[PDB]
C-alpha cells in the first residue's frame, strides 16, 4: 500500500558543500523499471561523505548523500529479478552490470556504469527520484542512503541474509570491504611480508585486518593522531608510528623499520603527498603500493619515475576491487559465520536524526565509524 | 700471455657530456679477488649510452660506457667459480649477488649491489681499472663494454654458450631482454589481450616481439617516426599511429581504437609525458602499464591519481624483470633453440673504431641496433 505511490520521509539533504546536512521531509518517487525502494535501516558515515561537505569530492548538489548502508526492499519496479519486497540488501556504491567489458573481466569491479568517475548525481536514467521544497535533489553514486527511503537501479543493490545485523552489516558496503579487499585482492598480501598501512580510521582498520588475515608478519600502523593506535593494534597493527615524533621524513623511518622497504604500503586517507610517501616506503624493486584514500577534486600529485623503474607497482582501486554484486552477499555470509569481525570498527551509534553530530565525531578524530539507524 | 698484466688496448673514452668518444689508448689493469677481465667482442649501442652522453643520465666522468655486449674471458681472479678463461660472457649491468633481500625474493631483480640507482663509476671495491693518460676513468654500471677489454665484477658476468654467435646475442645483455621480459615477465601479456607501444627502437620492438610471444590479439605501435612503422609490423604490430596525424591527444585515440582502453601499456621512450600518456591509455580498471624507458635526471613527471583509484596498475623495471645472471644463460639457449629472433633488431654492424658514426645512426632516426665488432 505504500507500493506505486510517493513516499514522504526524512532525509539529510546538503544543500551547500560546507554546511550542515538538513533533515527535512523529502518526497521519493516509486521505482521505475529495474529500479528498487529501499527502506534504509542502518547507515555509516565514512569519510568520502564528508568529502562531499568538505568540496573534496566534486558531486552535484543539492544532495542526499550516503553510501554505506543497510536496509529492507519496500517495493521493486518492472522487470526486477534479483531482490523482492522484504528482502535484506546492500546498496552498491560501484555498480556491478554484469554485462560491460569490467564486469566481463576477471579482476575487473569498476562498472561502466558508476556515477563516481564523472559524477552525474542521477539514476542510470540520468533523472532523479528525489524532491525536497518542490526542487529536485541530486543522489550520489546511485545509492543516497542518507534518507528513510531511497530508490537505486537494480545493478547497484544486493540481496543479503535475512537473519543479517543490519546495524553491523552495513560496514560491507563500502569501510570493511575496501579496506580488506584492498589487502586481499589488489594488494594480494603474502603470508610473512611486511605491510605499512597510512590511515588508521574505518578503511585503514579494514586493511590492517586484511594484512592480518593474509598472514603479515609486521603490520606498521601510520597516523599522525596518536589516538588511533590502540583500536589498530588491537586489529593487528604490531607498531604504529606518528610522522610527527620523528625528524626524518616517514618514509625514511619506515624503510630504516623494513630493513630496506616493505612488502606493502597502502594510503588510506587521502594526501597526494602521503600517496607519494606511501610508494617511496615500498622496496624499490618488489615492493606494491595501493592507493585507496580519495584525492582532492582535479588535483596532480608529483613524483620521480624512477621510483617506479626500480620495480615498484603502484595500483589503486575502489571498493578492495571487489564485484560488487557477487561479493557483497559472500561477505556478510562470512561475517555471519564469524570469519571476520566488524565491531572494532564501530565506535558510536546515534539515530539518523543526530547525522551532524556523527559528522563532528568523525571530523574531531574521536570516532572511526558512526552507525546511524533509521 | 696476458693475465697478471696491465693490458694497454683500444677504448672509447668518454671525457665530457656532449662531445663524441675519443678511441684511444688505456691500460686496463688485472683482476683482483672475484673479478673477470674480458676482451670483447661485440657491443650494441643502446640509447641509455646516448643518455650519458647527452646528460639525460648523470654518471661520474670521465667514464667507458657500454654495456650491452658479448665477449670471451681473458683471466679470472682469486676465487672465481663461475666463469673461466676462454668461456664465451654477456657482461650483467643489472648485477646478481644471489645474497641480498632482492636477489633472495621471487620476483626482484633490481640486486642491491647494483652500480644504477647511485652510481659510482667503479668496481664493487669503489676503485677503478682503468687509466688513459695516467687519469683515472670511470666504470659505467659494473660493465663498460666500449673497450677491448674491461674487468667486471663476478656477480656482473655470465656464462654462455660455446657455440653462442656473440655479433647477435650481445643484445641479450640489454635490448632484447629488456623488452622481451618487460612484455612477458614483467607486465605478464595475456593471450588475446590488446597492447599499445610507446616507441619502436631496440626495445620498443623486443617489448612487441614479447607480447607477439605472450599470444596478445592487438598490438599497437606508437611512434612520432613513421620509419620505424614498416619494421615493428614485421615483428607483431597489428597497427601503427602517429600521434603527429591526430587533432585529439593520443591517449584518446588509442583509448577510442581498443574501444575504451588497452589491456597493456609501455612506456620505450624515456619522456615524462608519455609516460603519463601510456598510462592514461589503458583501462582504467585493470588496464596494466609498464614504465621502460629512462626520464631525464631528477625530473618529476606531474599525474592525477585518480587514473590509479579506479584500478590501474602502474609499474616499471630494469632488464625486463630478469634475474640477470640466472636468466641470461637461459635466453642465450632459447635463442639458439629458434624461439626468439634477434636479426630484426639489427640494421648496421660496423667495426668498433666507428663508434661515433654508430651513436649518429641512432640520433638521426636511422638505426635500430647498431652492433660494433672489435
Ligand atoms: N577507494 C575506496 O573505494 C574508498 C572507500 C572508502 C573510503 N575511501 C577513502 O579512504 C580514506 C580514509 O577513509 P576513512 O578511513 O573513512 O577516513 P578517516 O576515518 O578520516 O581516516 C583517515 C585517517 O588518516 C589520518 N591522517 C590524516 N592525515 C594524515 C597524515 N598526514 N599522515 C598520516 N595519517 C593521517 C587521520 O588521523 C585518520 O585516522 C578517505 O580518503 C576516503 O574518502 C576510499
Ligand atoms: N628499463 C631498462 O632496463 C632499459 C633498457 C634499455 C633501454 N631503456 C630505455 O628505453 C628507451 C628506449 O631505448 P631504445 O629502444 O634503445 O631507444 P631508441 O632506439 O631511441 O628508440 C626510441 C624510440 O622512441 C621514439 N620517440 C621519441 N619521442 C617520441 C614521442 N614523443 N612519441 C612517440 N615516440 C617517440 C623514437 O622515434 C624512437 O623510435 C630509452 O630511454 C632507454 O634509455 C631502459
Ligand atoms: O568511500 C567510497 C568512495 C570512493 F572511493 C570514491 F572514490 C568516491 F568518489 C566516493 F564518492 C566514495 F564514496
Ligand atoms: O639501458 C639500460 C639502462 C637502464 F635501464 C637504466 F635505468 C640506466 F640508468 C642505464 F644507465 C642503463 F644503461
Ligand atoms: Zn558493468
Ligand atoms: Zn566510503
Ligand atoms: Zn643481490
Ligand atoms: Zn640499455
Amino acid at each position: 500500500s505504500t507500493a506505486g505511490k510517493v513516499i514522504k520521509c526524512k532525509a539529510a539533504v546538503l544543500w551547500e558543500e560546507k554546511k550542515p546536512f538538513s533533515i527535512e521531509e523529502v518526497e521519493v518517487a516509486p521505482p521505475k523499471a529495474h529500479e528498487v525502494r529501499i527502506k534504509m535501516v542502518a547507515t555509516g558515515i565514512c569519510r568520502s561523505d564528508d568529502h562531499v561537505v568538505s568540496g573534496t569530492l566534486v558531486t552535484p548538489l543539492p544532495v542526499i548523500a550516503g553510501h554505506e548502508a543497510a536496509g529492507i526492499v519496500e517495493s521493486i519496479g518492472e522487470g526486477v529479478t534479483t531482490v523482492r519486497p522484504g528482502d535484506k540488501v546492500i546498496p552498491l556504491f560501484t555498480p556491478q552490470c554484469g554485462k560491460c567489458r569490467v564486469c566481463k573481466h576477471p579482476e575487473g569491479n569498476f562498472c561502466l556504469k558508476n556515477d563516481l568517475s564523472m559524477p552525474r548525481g542521477t539514476m542510470q536514467d540520468g533523472t532523479s527520484r528525489f524532491t525536497c521544497r518542490g526542487k529536485p535533489i541530486h543522489h550520489f553514486l546511485g545509492t543516497s542512503t542518507f534518507s528513510q527511503y531511497t530508490v537505486v537501479d537494480e545493478i547497484s543493490v544486493a540481496k543479503i541474509d535475512a537473519a543479517s545485523p543490519l546495524e553491523k552489516v552495513c560496514l560491507i558496503g563500502c569501510g570493511f570491504s575496501t579496506g580488506y579487499g584492498s589487502a586481499v585482492k589488489v594488494a594480494k598480501v603474502t603470508q610473512g611480508s611486511t605491510c605499512a598501512v597510512f590511515g588508521l580510521g574505518g578503511v585503514g582498520l579494514s586493511v590492517i585486518m586484511g594484512c592480518k588475515a593474509a598472514g603479515a608478519a609486521r603490520i606498521f600502523g601510520v597516523d599522525i593522531n596518536k589516538d588511533k593506535f590502540a583500536k589498530a593494534k588491537e586489529v593487528g597493527a604490531t607498531e604504529c608510528v606518528n610522522p610527527q615524533d620523528y625528524k626524518k621524513p616517514i618514509q625514511e623511518v619506515l624503510t630504516e623499520m623494513s630493513n630496506g622497504g616493505v612488502d606493502f604500503s597502502f594510503e588510506v586517507i587521502g594526501r597526494l603527498d602521503t600517496m607519494v610517501t606511501a610508494l617511496s616506503c615500498c622496496q624499490e624493486a618488489y615492493g606494491v603500493s595501493v592507493i585507496v584514500g580519495v584525492p582532492p577534486d582535479s588535483q596532480n600529485l608529483s613524483m620521480n619515475p624512477m621510483l617506479l623503474l626500480s620495480g615498484r607497482t603502484w595500483k589503486g582501486a575502489i571498493f578492495g576491487g571487489f564485484k560488487s554484486k557477487d561479493s557483497v552477499p559472500k561477505l556478510v555470509a562470512d561475517f555471519m559465520a564469524k570469519k571476520f569481525a566488524l565491531d572494532p570498527l564501530i565506535t558510536h551509534v546515534l539515530p539518523f536524526e543526530k547525522i551532524n553530530e556523527g559528522f563532528d565525531l568523525l571530523r574531531s578524530g574521536e570516532s572511526i565509524r558512526t552507525i546511524l539507524t533509521f
